[PDB]
């Protein structure tokens, strides 16, 4: 499912993402769109590291996530990747939030320093009543 900005902006807040690790609303709005699109069901194969980013947040198979079929999985999540295709988001925020518990925080995700950190990302959250 493709969630709609504001849609998504509620659900994130509802699920206490709204400053979760000092990360904003906003913030977490602006990796969800550069990473996917607000789409769930996105994934994307590294034919590379032979890996997988799943879902809206693009969390990948070889650290956070198991699939079952990508080398030296670490699987920090102790999730399956398929929970991170899902409609209801509340695994993949789950994960998330241990994502960020790491040292690097969000400035994990390429994708959000590249679009998002230290730029202006209130558009994001604008007329959202969050």
């Amino acid at each position: 499912k493709v969630f709609e900005r504001c849609e998504l902006a509620r659900t994130l807040k509802r699920l206490g993402m709204d400053g979760y690790r000092g990360i904003s609303l906003a913030n977490w709005m602006c990796l969800a769109k550069w990473e996917s699109g607000y789409n769930t069901r996105a994934t994307n194969y590294n034919a590379g590291d032979r890996s997988t980013d799943y879902g809206i947040f693009q969390i990948n198979s070889r650290y956070w996530c198991n699939d079952g079929k990508t080398p030296g999985a670490v699987n920090a999540c102790h999730l399956s990747c398929s929970a991170l295709l899902q409609d209801n988001i509340a695994d993949a925020v789950a994960c998330l939030k241990r994502v960020v518990r790491d040292p690097q925080g969000i400035r994990a995700h390429v994708a959000w320093r590249n679009r998002c950190q230290n730029r202006d990302v209130r558009q994001y959250v604008q007329g959202c009543g969050v």
